[PDB]
């Protein structure tokens, strides 16, 4: 069982997902937001996300805008679900052919601020605190089309101009970019989570800046999403996660949480709840961005929904079990995983103290320290074996 | 021909590889130290690199490790080539099977700073300016165990000790960090040139580290090495660059620069000649990290290091004659590669005038905009018939 | 200048791609078909090809079928066009969304083979020779969902019947399964070439069927186009060829030819071309199925139809230089490579008297053999310095 | 616990890995290959394999080679181990460094068909039943380096010869060809399960040959392996199997089966044993073709043995129980998967009849059918709480 204490968070473009891909018509009918908010409520999730576009049609008079937003509202009230983000459609219109914050074209740079900041309006008035940007049309198909040091600049100047105003607003936001290598574009700036953090640090209220890695993003260019995960979490950077799963690099599948590699979705609950000294390591919403595949009804839809729950929570039971095994506890000291903990140096050693201890050299028997085996595979197959239930 | 201004360096084990492969023995006999000085001299490198065990074999005693210091600086000056960068094997040895700065075990740790330690003032009397740090043995085969926090925290600890070092004997040194994804271990830490970026920025004394980012290791994820390279350059943390061939994701194939993306290796040699003024965007050494194939001999050897500098300056040629191209500028004013330099806002512009612009979107026709064509397809078909010497 | 004896055809799904991706909107209006034969007689095309659904609008009436068909055949009577090939969409309509063969409704799988039945019936009608199967939903998501084997009896089923009915009807078609490893469906049937000939070879009248490799999708999974071409052709399955580029593993992108990996469309070129007897391997059409990019308009989309021409015409070129080079010829000769076409065993020799050659094994210096170098890398470059004109 | 029954078997060269990798040195003395029949027999395997040089150093006299075999055959003796399958190191010494069958010098090609000729002996004389065949230096670094069509020839030259020995010999071998994509060369002949399948039907007697698929191997590509397995069985040509772990596309890592992708090892072993008719769709033996970590000792060694058949035995269990399960089974009946064995057409319906047919088109009500949902989703979700012990 599912509680708002999981933080269990859908968007809307998930479930609400037509099943129109590159190669193929819709299966599947539109859903109303409402009726989203009521079933969402019902599976167990806590909160709802969207992109602009996504609950109001582009284009909307601010008649029909407001009536829509009104409807919301109470669908919000009634369940109580929460928004815990939101997000700017800067990819379906052809005009962002080229990117939104980075179009070559200056118009259209202009044009994709204004789109975001009133979005960042109705974000605040929701209650929203983070705000995701997934660049997806920031990049190219050729490398001569892109300068990508202007863009930098370009995505740069954006960015900071949405901080200046949410400050001086009071918002209160924080903004997570969402890291893609490719797709749509041939190659998407920003191509991993390394890439995001370390573009952020450049920015002026740094701190207000982090990233939403998604599973399957990384998985694409064939990283260990678990490594970048405790990467982001050491910078202090991880402020939002789409989970979700995929099968190496291949197109996005955005499959349900754990049903593409099951094993890095192992240690990667692991990692956001075993955290230090009992609690979890990550706070945040649990968020799903995947689609319900495209040979599923609306029947199949809801499944899907309650599978990623589903998926979190078995997971997480066999995280728990595994680290609170005596056999695991031996077999993680016998692997030194914690010696890892300990500084390298003694306390207030430096290089003269450390140039000068023959032990670290002169005297040190290489030949033997590199024959003692670190009983890896053993501490593997624990883990395995609890993931299976078998332990 | 190479001149010594265009900083054709090589490493001592590129040439010096005898080819011993995961899969079988070695095809070559041993390359002499001096002799390979002589022969880089001669096929016009400026500058040979080397790890501390390629030039003195490890454990050598002192008498030994003396007399071949002492040969190597004679030759170094009887040919005129210069040491501008030197790197410290922390991957061979058996004690090296879980890394060296982050290794499970702490006496390791100990040892792997030692050694650096050593060849740093080794490089520092030879006269380096950057020292290479490739952690190979850094990751795991398996999540659970590697504490990724812990590694960092322990990466960073060596690293700031380094530079204490180097800070106080006065030795001058830039420090760059070598990413990879993988092999030798399943997954290493810092996978991408991003990924170190971002830990460099939480060093103590930032300044004084970058990266070297090598063609090959980017392209093994499937990343735009290109893309990768000016995202480095906007940071300004691209110290040293290792240039070599590679057919995607697969083994690490190290091969001649330009034998494996052709086309990324065009806009690459792009990039870092026609820089800003006219000048190169990168000043430093062209440093060729590759191999000669198994399937050849010394001739064969030999063949393959001149063909690096042959490609390198052919790219150079084609991408100089592509900027010169009347025809070309037309494309790029057509595609508006400039107008991203542009910034989006006018001068004094802030989020109130902004908002205050009807035209960035209550009365712009994104519909319109959305129609016209960027001309990105025929600006890549004049690139691609430089590069093919067709025009 | 492309002339018709070049064999240049285009889809017409190619050039009137709308440039709907999965993430975004067309940003083009709709191709005329008549404009687009006649548009593709201009540029150089000698035919053009098309799914049933691009040339007549799923469900037309018969009167608006027939009406379409007649103003179709006045604008190939008119340019001289003529159609090769021509192939049925299976992909598309919702029905189709677990496969049109293979799908694990049975009331699918028959309606499939109707809808083929009768694109067969316009093929022959318009003079196309071969027809082309691409079973784009033919998969799963799900291991547990799709019985493999009775999936490869369902296929094959199918293949009998229609070759069966092309042999009675008289229509002298040839098959041609064309292979894509992924994409739409998680893990498409038949991902290779090489699994493609192997199930040929199950068939009825397995000398109706062959192949219809396509250079990017044997790239999506890393593999080599110009390799996998060349086993088509040792087994006289190659009965069609899609040329387009791809930058590895990642969605299906079909730029222009030689857009992709430009070594591989240099090599695939030579082979094609400088067949034995001086004459080409291949005698079929070179067909591109490709996509202008969303960026651009209708006059990039011609740009782009004639690069693709451009580039195969460019490298026919340096292939030919290449080929005729005395110094590629010396080298030739010292890699050995046609000394793999004489026959390991003398004439008359079997394993009695290869048993009886002490020279063979007894009496072997594998050791000096192992010793020489087969200038492979050498030759490697001369190919390369042909492709940038630099010879 | 595993029965000679189960028949796991393993490759001395898999326990007996020094771990000398590309980057290091072994971390491991050698074993001695009594000690390994021993303590294979001891963990439940019913047989071990072996390459030629593993059991006998290349190059030992007649006397030692003998004195080799002797000891080796009474350990088998005492133990009561059988030989399954032998093979040939066609790929360590220098002298294969352009491949053995393959290679572009005529005496490589004759001294590599002896090399095996000899094995085949002593393969027979052992009881070895299948001979695999793993051509992992036969391929290419440079497209122009090795004509494929001559390469085909030859490899198909040096097999016909092998079969015709054994035949007169009466050894009763079968021949198994072992794919790989790429490692050590950079592209290999034959990639894939499907690339070796077509191949092998064109020699003089198919029968006698078919492929030695392993997990890895397709993964590297980032193929489905059990799909590729499943068309194996299809085609009638699963000889033999390898079973490992590997994390898509990067060097071969060869880890103990199921800690690769997990899902896929799972659909793996139902495939296998839960084959038509209650029993097993394969009756070969379960060879591990594996590594143990670099970072193990002995003790992680022999850890890592009993790994790979515990996985398996987990894996069979959850199958089972998977099929058994009455909420399974009515979702296989809701998905389908059964239907797609009924054949398409009735009995006696041809194309004749089925044109007659209104209900397979002109009645068919083809958009009512596609908004049916299949299911899928939810199938796969009761699959993995199997698979995860939680049903
Ligand atoms: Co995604
Ligand atoms: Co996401
Ligand atoms: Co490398
Ligand atoms: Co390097
Ligand atoms: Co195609
Ligand atoms: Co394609
Ligand atoms: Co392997
Ligand atoms: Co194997």
């Amino acid at each position: 069982q599912a509680t708002r204490e999981d933080k269990f968070s859908f968007g809307l473009w998930t479930v609400g997902w037509q099943a129109r891909d590159a190669f193929g018509d819709a299966t599947r009918t539109a859903l109303d937001p409402v009726e989203a908010v009521h079933k969402l409520a019902e599976i167990g999730a806590y909160g709802i996300t969207f992109h602009d576009d996504d609950l109001v049609p582009f284009g909307s008079d601010a008649q029909t805008r407001d009536g829509i937003i009104a409807g919301f509202k109470k669908a919000l009230d009634e369940t109580g679900l929460i928004v815990p983000m939101v997000t700017t459609n800067l990819f379906t219109h052809p005009v962002f052919k080229d990117g939104g914050f980075t179009s070559n074209d200056r118009s259209v740079r202009r044009y994709a601020i204004r789109k975001v900041l009133r979005q960042m309006d109705l974000g605040a008035e929701l209650g929203a605190k983070t705000l995701v940007l997934w660049g997806g049309r920031e990049g190219a198909e050729y490398d001569s089309a892109k300068d990508v040091s202007a863009a930098l600049d370009r995505y740069r100047e954006a960015l900071n101009l949405l901080a200046q105003y949410s400050e001086d607003r009071g918002y209160g936001l924080r903004f997570a970019i969402e890291p893609k290598p490719n797709e749509p574009r041939g190659d998407i700036l920003l191509p991993t989570a390394g890439h995001a953090i370390a573009f952020v640090q450049e920015l002026e209220r740094p701190e207000l800046f982090g990233i939403n890695p998604e599973t399957g993003h990384e998985q694409m260019s064939n990283l260990n999403f678990t490594q970048g995960i405790a990467q982001a979490l050491w910078h202090k950077k991880l402020f939002h996660i789409d989970l979700n799963g995929q099968h190496g690099p291949k197109f996005d599948q955005d499959l349900v949480f754990g049903h593409g590699d099951l094993l890095n979705a192992f240690s990667l609950v692991d990692l956001l709840e075993n955290g230090p000294d009992g609690a979890p390591a990550y706070d945040g919403p649990r968020h799903f961005d995947y689609k319900p595949s495209r040979t599923e009804d609306y029947d199949g839809v809801w499944e899907s929904a309650k599978a990623n729950i589903r998926m979190y929570l078995l997971l997480k039971e066999r995280a728990k079990a595994f680290r609170a095994d005596p056999e695991v506890q031996e077999a993680l000291a016998a692997s030194k995983v914690a010696e890892l903990k300990t500084p390298t140096l003694n306390p207030g050693e430096g290089y003269a103290e450390l140039l000068a201890d023959r032990s670290a050299f002169e005297d040190y028997d290489a030949d033997a320290v590199g024959a003692k085996g670190f009983g890896f595979v053993k501490l593997n197959q624990l883990a395995i074996e609890h993931l299976l239930g078998a332990r």
